[PDB]
């Protein structure tokens, strides 16, 4: 209080290396300015006095394009962590200023503080921001969550869509669906505006389009099933599946065009697709894209099939073959649009992950090396049998060892090895090692991967449905987008008409006289 | 068993049939036809023969020889332990851990149910 | 203190702060630099790294008369210890022992199998 | 556990030129007349807020 008093800058800039880090645990960033340190370092008192004091520019940005509020959200962290002090500085100075200047600025970035808050994953500065209230009339405009009426323990709120909803560039929406940087968007779906922004667009476009994809890709599969299947197999098949040749039929040329067509439509889209995001890491891919690279390896299959057909050699039927199972197992796609088969395909991917991997490399190191120790004793058959033994190489033993593990075959001991105790020694030892321990033992780490997926696969759930809601809703025309369009046009305040989301509650407990409110007369219309 | 059926195997039925139906055509697909001296050279060489064959393994029943007059064996031998991996290595043995957690939320409340 | 198996004692020496100017020289843990939030600590490494004969990581690591050792090597001045010695030697030296030995067996099958 | 058995078996094979270079730690000044040897490990604490008194560098950062 004494420098400002003598005249100390109000406004300085530290913007020195250690005031502008690049990896924290190297310095401390908090927005150079003075009123930022005293908000990022919960110092109340001095952050009033820099505010009351006249030259204070509270709109000042810095070399990151920061400004107050956008510094605040960069330090922000968890509740565990720190406490909800960024929060209630958060409010102090958005209020103490007075209008919409600061969070409408964008950093050089292009961003606001709330699409900034949405990329870096600060979820408690998200959900105090999108569900906002004001009730001091005479700073109600400053708000986003605004009650049309209320009558005893029912209540209409009203939340503000303006840079929620995907009808501008880079929305709150999008970042929290698309951000592969973070590790918490299954909570930010929890959210309630966006919540119920979800659900509103799969009742009326992303449920529909969902049951077509399928229908498409459905067919698609059965055509490519019977043209194989029933192929011309004597001949030495000249006229190929998938040809467009001899004369008609109009189920023989109907399904051979729809297929070579809709084979092409995947590889383009997941040709594009799988380009956009640009694989950087290795849980992205299998967290947010997997299914489009089958779809693009499907599509590809045909293709390479559709060449190889009749210009070039006899190997078109492997990649054919192997496009139909890769299409049928592919399925569990669309499982998506429900619940209970969505949260159960969830939890196949991660006990895939989790248990299998592991479980799969330690069970080919003992099939493997017991294998070749077995068939090493193997003597050589006399002339008179040939078959003496099933482990008379190391192929043969691999196999056998693998069918004892599945339960599927007989099992002599005597297979003309020159130390039979020692044979039966490693056999026995086998199946104590994979019988009794690894394939229980695999069953026991599942339950404790079920355990803890359980109580998050709903909401991983969610997170790969509006994906698709998205995607759906990024290919539709702008007239058939603006029908769909969500909200309603209300008047929050004098002149500020606003597009909202009405969604009713119903409160028992702390009673209040509802004196804050837009229309007296409650009800619809 | 009312619950677990409900919750389990309906689900796991669903995902088994998929793949059971899935490999058993494409495994079928591949098998020339039998040269006119053995009719039986191969088991996988029908739709309908292929689907109880995988059927076979699941439950452990009966034998498998590879040989089955295929145009292409390691391309054979990558699409039928693909799905022993996929069933019996995941599908069966997660469908044990997930009635685990079913029999603990039922378990508290089976008493008041049956009365 | 790390032979009998002392872990509070041993994380208050480990880490002791004597912020008491004129008793400070008698401390182990030493604050470098603080500016808000951020702070940077000095921990001695006297008698704690494998410089001398016997250290107190050796004594954690070795000691087969206590059953709370994965209980030591959380404390921070061996923990980042361990960490820092693995990305500059004991990481590679791994890689090397693996490669030697993975050749060894490799060797060992082929003049038997081939014999 | 098992992992710093084996980083220290490894480090008893090393000869003495080579454990030297791979020394850990760095020369400080932690008091007068006392220079030993620390470790320096980086915090962020935010939760009991001081007034920083004792310190050793008043200029914070690196160098
Ligand atoms: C007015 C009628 C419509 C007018 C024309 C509008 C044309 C709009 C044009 C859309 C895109 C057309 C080209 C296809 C895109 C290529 C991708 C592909 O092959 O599969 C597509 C097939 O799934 C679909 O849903 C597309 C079929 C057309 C959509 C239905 C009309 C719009 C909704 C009508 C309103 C209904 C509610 C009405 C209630 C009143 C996408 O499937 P996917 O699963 O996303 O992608 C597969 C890969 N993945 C799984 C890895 C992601
Ligand atoms: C993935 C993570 C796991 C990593 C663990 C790695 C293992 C570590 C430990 C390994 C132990 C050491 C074993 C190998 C060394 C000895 C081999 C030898 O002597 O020569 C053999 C070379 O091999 C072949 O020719 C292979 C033939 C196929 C059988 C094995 C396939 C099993 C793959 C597993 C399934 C999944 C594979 C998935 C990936 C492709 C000669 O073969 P042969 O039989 O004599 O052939 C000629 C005779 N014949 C006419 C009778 C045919
Ligand atoms: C079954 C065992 C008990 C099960 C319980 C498990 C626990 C025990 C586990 C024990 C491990 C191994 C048991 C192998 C079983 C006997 C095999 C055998 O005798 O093979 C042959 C000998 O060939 C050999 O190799 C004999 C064993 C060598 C020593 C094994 C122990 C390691 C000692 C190494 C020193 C380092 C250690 C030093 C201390 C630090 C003879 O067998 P055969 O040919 O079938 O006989 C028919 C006669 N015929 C040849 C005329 C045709
Ligand atoms: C329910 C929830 C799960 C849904 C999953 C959906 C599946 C998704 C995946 C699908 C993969 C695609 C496979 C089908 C398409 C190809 C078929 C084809 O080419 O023609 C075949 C048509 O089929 C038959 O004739 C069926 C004969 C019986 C075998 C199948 C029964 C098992 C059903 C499951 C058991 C439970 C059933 C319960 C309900 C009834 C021709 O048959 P064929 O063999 O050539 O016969 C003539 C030759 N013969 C003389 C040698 C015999
Ligand atoms: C993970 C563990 C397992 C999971 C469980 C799921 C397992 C799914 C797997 C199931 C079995 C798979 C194999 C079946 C196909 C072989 C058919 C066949 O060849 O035989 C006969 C045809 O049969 C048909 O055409 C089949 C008809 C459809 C199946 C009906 C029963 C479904 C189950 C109902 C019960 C449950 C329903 C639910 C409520 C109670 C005749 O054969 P053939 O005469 O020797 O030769 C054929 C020549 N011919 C056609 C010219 C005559
Ligand atoms: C076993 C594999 C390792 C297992 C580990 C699992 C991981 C690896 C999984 C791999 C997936 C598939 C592995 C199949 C195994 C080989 C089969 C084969 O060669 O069949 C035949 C070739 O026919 C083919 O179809 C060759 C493979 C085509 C490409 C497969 C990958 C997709 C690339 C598409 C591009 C999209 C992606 C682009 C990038 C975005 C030849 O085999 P055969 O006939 O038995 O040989 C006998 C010779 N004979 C013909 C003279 C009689
Ligand atoms: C300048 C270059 C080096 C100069 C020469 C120095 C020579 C130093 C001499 C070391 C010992 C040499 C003899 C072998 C000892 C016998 C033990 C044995 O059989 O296996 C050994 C093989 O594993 C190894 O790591 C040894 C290979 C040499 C080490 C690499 C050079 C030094 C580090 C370079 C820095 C790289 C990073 C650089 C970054 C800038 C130890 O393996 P183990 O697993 O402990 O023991 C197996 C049994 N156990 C599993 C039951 C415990
Ligand atoms: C549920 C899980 C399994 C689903 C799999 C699908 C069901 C089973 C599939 C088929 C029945 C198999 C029995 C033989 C009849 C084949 C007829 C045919 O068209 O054959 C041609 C393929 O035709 C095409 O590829 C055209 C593509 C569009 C229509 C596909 C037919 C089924 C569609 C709706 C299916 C309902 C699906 C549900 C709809 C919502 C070529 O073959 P063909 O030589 O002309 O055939 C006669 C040969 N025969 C005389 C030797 C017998
Ligand atoms: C052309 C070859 C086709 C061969 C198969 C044809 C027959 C069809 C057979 C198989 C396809 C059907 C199985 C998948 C079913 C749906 C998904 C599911 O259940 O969960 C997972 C399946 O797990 C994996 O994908 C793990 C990786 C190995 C899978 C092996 C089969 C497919 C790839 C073969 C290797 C080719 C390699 C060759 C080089 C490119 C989803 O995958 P994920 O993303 O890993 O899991 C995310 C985990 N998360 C929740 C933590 C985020
Ligand atoms: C071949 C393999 C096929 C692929 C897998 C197929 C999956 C297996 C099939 C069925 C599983 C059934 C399980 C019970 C569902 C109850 C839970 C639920 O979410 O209900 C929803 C179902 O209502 C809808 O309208 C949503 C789904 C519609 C789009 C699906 C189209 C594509 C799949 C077509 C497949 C059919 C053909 C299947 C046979 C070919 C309720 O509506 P909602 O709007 O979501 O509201 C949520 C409200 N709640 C949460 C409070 C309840
Ligand atoms: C091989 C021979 C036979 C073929 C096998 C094929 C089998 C598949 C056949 C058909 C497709 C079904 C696939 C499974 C779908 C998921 C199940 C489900 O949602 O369960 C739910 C139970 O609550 C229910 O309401 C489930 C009962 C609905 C189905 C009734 C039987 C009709 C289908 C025919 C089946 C009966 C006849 C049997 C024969 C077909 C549990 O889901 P959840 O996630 O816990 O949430 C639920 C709601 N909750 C939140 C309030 C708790
Ligand atoms: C028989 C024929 C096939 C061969 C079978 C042999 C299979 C093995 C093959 C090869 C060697 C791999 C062995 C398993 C490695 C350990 C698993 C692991 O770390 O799991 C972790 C997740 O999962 C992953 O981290 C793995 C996903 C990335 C790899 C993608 C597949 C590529 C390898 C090829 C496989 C795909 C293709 C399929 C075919 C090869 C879980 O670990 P955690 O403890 O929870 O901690 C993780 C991090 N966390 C702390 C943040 C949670
Ligand atoms: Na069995
Ligand atoms: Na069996
Ligand atoms: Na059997
Ligand atoms: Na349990």
């Amino acid at each position: 209080a004494l420098l400002i008093a003598a005249g100390a800058d109000v406004n300085a800039h530290a913007k020195g290396a250690f005031f502008n880090p690049k990896y924290q645990h190297e310095g401390f960033y908090f927005g150079e300015t003075p009123l930022a340190l005293a908000a990022c370092t919960n110092q109340p008192e001095i952050v009033q006095l820099l505010m009351e004091h006249e030259q204070t520019d509270i709109t000042s940005r810095d070399s990151r394009g920061n400004n107050i509020l956008h510094a605040l959200v960069t330090v922000a962290e968890d509740f565990k962590t720190q406490n909800d002090f960024v929060k209630r500085m958060y409010d102090m100075i958005l209020l103490r200023s007075g209008n919409w200047e600061l969070e409408t600025t964008r950093n050089n970035d292009g961003l606001t503080p709330l699409q900034l808050a949405a990329k870096m994953g600060k979820a408690e500065i998200l959900k105090y921001i999108l569900s906002r209230e004001i009730k001091e009339k005479r700073l109600r405009s400053l708000s986003r969550k605004f009650t049309d009426w209320a009558y005893g323990p029912v209540s209409s709120s009203l939340y503000d869509l303006t840079n929620v909803d995907t009808t501008t560039d880079n929305s709150v929406l999008e970042i929290t669906v698309y951000n592969t940087n973070i590790d918490n968007r299954h909570e930010m779906l929890t959210l309630e505006p966006l919540h119920t922004l979800l659900h509103m667009k799969w009742k009326k476009f992303a449920k529909h389009m969902f049951f077509l994809s399928f229908c498409f890709y459905f067919f698609y599969n059965i055509t490519l099933t019977l043209v194989s299947y029933y192929r011309p197999r004597e001949e030495e098949a000249i006229p190929h599946p998938l040809a467009l040749t001899h004369k008609m039929g109009w189920l023989q040329l109907l399904g051979r065009m729809f297929v070579l067509i809709w084979a092409m439509c995947i590889s383009v889209k997941e040709g594009i697709a799988i380009f956009l995001l640009r694989p950087s890491d290795l849980q992205s891919i299998l967290s947010d894209a997997w299914f489009h690279f089958v779809f693009f390896i499907q599509a590809v299959l045909v293709i390479l099939s559709v060449f190889l057909y009749l210009f070039a050699y006899k190997e078109y039927l492997a990649c054919l073959v192997l496009a139909m199972a890769l299409g049928w197992a592919n399925m569990l796609y669309y499982t998506r649009g429900f619940q209970s088969m969505g949260m159960y395909s969830v939890m196949i991917q991660k006990v895939i992950l989790h248990d299998v991997l592991k479980f799969l490399f330690v069970y080919i190191v003992f099939l493997l090396g017991f294998g070749v120790a077995l068939a090493s004793l193997i003597e050589k058959c006399p002339k008179d049998n040939k078959d003496c033994s099933s482990y008379g190489s190391f192929s043969d033993a691999v196999l056998e060892l693998f069918k004892l593990t599945i339960g599927l075959g007989d099992l002599n001991i005597q297979q003309n090895s020159k130390y039979p105790i020692l044979f039966l020694f490693l056999l026995i030892t086998y199946v104590i090692l994979t019988f009794v321990l690894l394939l229980n033992m695999l069953i026991a780490l599942m339950g404790e991967t079920v355990e803890n997926v359980s109580k998050e696969s709903e909401r991983i759930w969610r997170l790969q449905r509006a994906r698709t809601i998205l995607e759906f809703e990024k290919m539709l025309p702008e007239w058939l987008r603006s029908r769909f369009r969500m909200g309603e046009l209300c008047k929050v305040a004098e002149d500020d008409f606003r597009l909202c989301l009405r969604i009713n509650e119903v409160k028992w407990t702390e009673w209040k006289t509802h004196v804050s409110f837009l229309n007296e007369d409650p009800g619809p219309v």
